């Protein structure tokens, strides 16, 4: 499991941008409590460290906890970190009242196998009050994707496997929400935000959301789904413009890639053509650690075979 | 709206089924068996999508049973209704342990068991627990014969950015990771012209007189260098064999780099020491397997070495050592 | 007979260039001439002839295209030089028996394969002053180690399974396919080696039909998944003067011709200093002539570690339609 | 030789359409007798065996039948699979009367070297009057195609070619029906039928057809001339929607590809211009396996920039 | 040793030789001169082919070894040769019928003997005079290059703990000699300038260029790739020899220089750029270039008014 | 960036610093360290963040400029003194420094190396047992196997397209080449010609003349020598010195390594010995440029019996 670790601390852009928003607030630090939930090799807890802090307390169920220390001794911080391992809500801390929350949370599609509630949990409980957390603010996007010789040929394989017919695969196959990096020059129509949180102030009851979208078709294509992604913005002193960075088709490389979902029909897309539809998102019922996503879209055109093309369905994508 | 009540990770069982080395092998064999097949009842043990069940029922059995603890089984049922077999086929979810099977004995057992060192996540030991409890004694197991192998692997420039990776993370020094890194055992598909010793066989085993106690093994090896190559640790994999009635070639397939792609591709197992070879030059030594203490499922491999060489440099260039790694 | 074919051949700028240079140099050779162009097309190397100064050029061959090359001969100002003949040159009443220069664009994919070279052996035979020249002259098949186990296993593996089906039978027929391809250099990995020459002044329909001997040594450890075989051409020059000469191997710019692959029936495991030592036959058959057998016999012989584990010796039979 | 077996059951559309379809109808084949005309290696008579029938009978002119023959006993069907070498007409089928036929008959434009011909007298010959064919019914179609950066290399490489002037080459290569697979994309036109053919009824003088079209422009873009295609239609049971496929470039790879056919005109178009014209095909005297093309077109444009643009032409084409 | 990587240069060497060739019957009974010479070849390959005398000019120890060459391989008698910037110094001639050079650099202009080539028609060469080549022309087009400047722009970011960011505008500003692959070209390619030896006159040579570029497919528009085309002189009628250093041409050790845009433009198909590129060898090191891109990018598609950008970009080789 | 991209992503030598620096944190602690040819600032800047009292970054090249804006921005600027300048011209705020560090050297060691300001520095500025980072340093050499490469730049001069273009061949046989030559290809036994203690080197040894064995490995061609050098760093009583070599058998470095060919492409057989002499000094014509001399013979023990014992000189100029 070292992997997932070399992984995460080889993405540049996740590591460096928690590193330069430390080094942003660096007098925020300079004599405060830290809480690193969720810290791993305790890279982000050496960082505050690094840039002055009276005390870092770094959680973490896993057993890297214990490299983690051998890490925190080799380059001198034992004295100012202390590492827990175990889940937050059964670890009791040394110092009850923590100045600032430091966590790398963020999951898949955002919220699929987050922290966020973890955070969350750390806020409500032990941050003072106007305390600071880093990131503190997200948001989710989306825009059509084209992605026709892939998903023919994974759908089109099922048709006859060693003889055996497996069309019942097909569905199925619709029904998964895909995790993989996609070329900038199949996004295909413009992009839009779909909700947005403020980890100071939102509720976990705010996690499942329902929101509205329109895409426009940028160019002639064929629309075989969406990709979506997301945005994260840290904490800044007043007046400095904030450390942020996003995990979308238009940027670099972030382990988080995007997630793609597929719809049911594969839309024929002139420039100017529109998707609109609502997206919700909820955790699934029988598993809260799963999320049941359903897409529902409206792709309205005219042009000349306009009306052939028009067509309004919805999915529903099970994410696990 | 669609609602969600089942497990289904699609992706595994498309690798599973895309691996043509692997089912074509089944199917192959069971072609060459079929009239061994046809009154017959077979076990299907961890059947997945059902396939080798389907495979066997269309090659003429009484009945297949196929057996998975994967959520698989309700979708491997609409499989077998679609294509004509819902008669002919039961399936059954749970664990070989505890579900209570339809017919008391067995005649033929089909398994996909195998694991990434062999051994690894492997149902070897729900395969052994069937023969022992529901096969006719002289019964037949697909495959029945298999065998773990070896030689030394030249890795060198990607052990060594592997490596330097640790020394600076972000400014910190972070090589305490180095020694967790070179005694993780790397599941990967190595490059045959890497392969640079002679190969050699570790242990066979006989899946119709094997118990369990011996897949604890201790075993002895020894590799000569083909070329001149720094050899970095071992590429390890292994061989399949399929029963065969009188006078045919038995059905057979290898997972070594010198074969074609298989999912299980190859474990890679780095040394200590990067050993520098020439032609001639020599890796004796010992390697054991068992799974541990704390954990029956994760498996601790242990390799011991000595490299020889004698040309002039011979002495500076020997070298021997150990190792300890933990597949989980 | 359809524009692209000879589109093909015009754009291959190895050859054509080639035939134009090899004329160049020999256009004192050609000042007060006659020239016979064998297979002659779009007429393009009879007005080369022309151009670079010949009394005339009677060009045949038996396909429609001849049509075009008439309008192509009076279009560029070469309609009094050039005559112009469709048909088969054998029966094809020939307007001038006394040729002193033959330029023909004669070679098949291995050389020999749909190949003219009968055709202008019976030219210089009936038509030619003796010591007349012959574009090109000399010509020789050559072979190396191929690797190719990533494609050679996807396209046998293929036939394990077909809807269901076996179509195991399949897989002996591909294996004796010899396949037209361009090798990428870095597959090649043993030495080249001569198979066979020709001097076109010189060579009897006799000696078509062919036996060699050849040796390949391994240049780095590789698998020897079969040969990829291919041709050089010389042109016939004055004292003083180098030849025009191209090859048509995987080590040289692209050809149309590409080269000629065959796959052996064992994947070769070798390495570097191991050899490859074997015969290829070549003989034009009964039931078509224009098709032809091949059969290679080889021995790989390795001194290396494993050596005789390690070694094959067997026979493949190919058929070139 | 092997490889168009390759080509043709490498293409899984095709394949699995006679597949399917067989499937459907495995109820009206179980107890009766199929003739497989131009089997090849013997796939269909192999699907329709495995799906219940007393008999395939298997006739095909070409060496393969000795192959097919090995085939059929590997895979278990010697008992009800009979294979014959030679020219349907003259040959001595097992069976007088025949229930149901199938064959893949079909050539590049459909009609190009097709076995229609052959198929047809063995329906006349051989088949129970209400008996089934399969395919049964297929259609050929056309829309205006973009193709102006490859079309100008192909037609102005002939200028100057080492110093000669190669133009008469122009004509000749501007005549000449390409196949080649079109992306989706470069079909700038509405698509229109020219033809439809009923197996069951049609008699082959009715191959030698003569029919109209029009094409509306999609977008702005140059047509520079027409490329065409055919769609196949399978048997079914009443109340089953039939199995059915196109060839087509807005429908998934073929070996069949389209048939592209040059304009002399490269025609300059806004959305809503029209080509209007004809189609005429018939079999050459010389030789009926070739066969004699010929478009004729008028394209008017209601775009503005009308009367400039605006052309009528004629071309006749060769298909061998 | 460097001399390998210019005589090694195919494309160059033999398109020389083969234009030289071309005009034989006109070197015939006259007189050449080999400027800049780089080893000797191109008065060797020119003497060689009829014409009566030869003078070669390098300022390095390289033409001590070309008159040696000159007699390994017999040419002495023909061939004449010496150290030295030929602004002013002399061998035994006073004129010149044919000025033979592998004068250009780089951005055609930068390390470049032009001025010297220059020098010699102005001064040796009988008016109507052939000279080797006599046109050449500077091109660009749009680049693809994403991955590699987001890498190289991204490793100072960290180095051993320490954030080197200040080298990022330093890098952006410096124009990269590299070869291209073709795929990488997202625009139609313009032409700059052109240049004819036989009547440009220096000053010439510091020029300001406009240009226009329409995108050809949707993509990421990082900088312009530049390079340029090279045409030979021919007798009345027939095809002059020529090459060119291009993305879409075979490899030349010239290859193309690379500039990179400010902004990372987001393009669709026919997305357009217009700019203006000034070039001046500046006041301190007259082999230095000056290089300045100024260019205005305009869309009228969907979004097109938000992703359009205009901005300046001085470079500098040196 | 250009050479401080290299120099910078050169990863065993700024490691080795690194290393070699934190092993010794305690004595840097409130030390002063003279930083001589700084560069960027990225070893001043790794003496400042493990605890110095001082640095002074000394550098002539107008790269302090950027050295001081980086100080800035990590967090040094009152820890790092940066002067622009020559050592002997420049003068540092404080007179006296405990600990030199430099990254002083060149490619054979001594090509472009600043070894002579470096020692300038210890005996005018270093108290007396004051340590220097790196303090000892060794010249190594050992036989090559270049055939192809060496086949390709020699005949391509004799029908250079057409002609005979030859009397290069000697030059490019003797201009040194510097190149990362490929552990597989050497074929003798590694033997140390000569090291040096910065701590007690003076000038006037730099000019230097050495013995070597050189033993056969196999049966192939001893086209040249190779050679290179490895470096040793201060170390605390009892602790493993750190140290890192630019030998063929070592990482990738900068340095590469720098090949010295052979007029004699030498066949040699698993046994036989070169036993000879190298002699190194500086030129008149220039005090930066290296005149190297290379006296080897051949003993060819073996399978000739004694037929290719050839014996030869060789003088190359490394510009």
């Amino acid at each position: 499991h070292y992997g997932i670790h070399e992984e995460m601390l080889q993405d540049t852009v996740r590591t460096l941008s928690y590193r330069n928003a430390i080094i942003q607030n660096k007098d925020l630090f300079k004599d405060k409590i830290v809480l690193d939930v969720g810290c791993g090799t305790g890279i982000l807890s050496m960082f505050a460290a690094k840039h002055g802090a009276k005390h870092v307390i770094g959680v973490d169920m896993s057993s890297i906890i214990e490299m983690a220390k051998e890490l925190v001794e080799l380059n001198g911080f034992s004295d100012k970190i202390t590492l827990l391992r175990g889940k937050l809500e059964d670890v009791h801390l040394p110092f009850p009242k923590v100045d600032i929350i430091i966590s790398e949370w963020m999951g898949y599609f955002l919220l699929y196998e987050s922290m966020m509630d973890t955070v969350l949990y750390a806020r409500d409980h032990y941050l003072v009050e106007g305390g600071l957390i880093f990131p503190d603010k997200c948001s989710i996007h989306l825009a059509g994707l084209e992605d026709s010789q892939y998903k023919d040929e994974k759908l089109n394989y099922w048709q006859d496997v060693y003889g055996f017919d497996y069309s019942p695969f097909v569905p199925l196959v619709l029904h998964e929400p895909i995790v993989d990096t996609v070329e900038r020059n199949n996004v295909n129509t413009t992009s839009d935000k779909l909700i947005e949180f403020d980890l100071n102030t939102v509720k976990i009851s705010d996690l499942a959301f329902k929101s509205n979208f329109k895409l426009t078709a940028k160019r002639q294509d064929m629309i075989n789904g969406i990709v979506t992604w997301f945005d994260i913005v840290f904490p800044a002193p007043k007046g400095k413009r904030p450390v942020e960075f996003s995990t979308g088709p238009h940027a670099p490389y972030t382990h988080w890639k995007q997630t793609i979902f597929y719809f049911p029909d594969d839309l024929d897309a002139e420039t100017g053509d529109t998707i609109e539809g609502e997206l919700v998102c909820s955790p699934n019922e029988k598993n809260n650690r799963d999320l049941n996503i359903k897409i529902s879209y409206k792709f309205e055109s005219n042009g000349i075979d306009g009306n052939s093309r028009s067509r309004k369905n919805e999915g529903s994508y099970l994410m696990h």
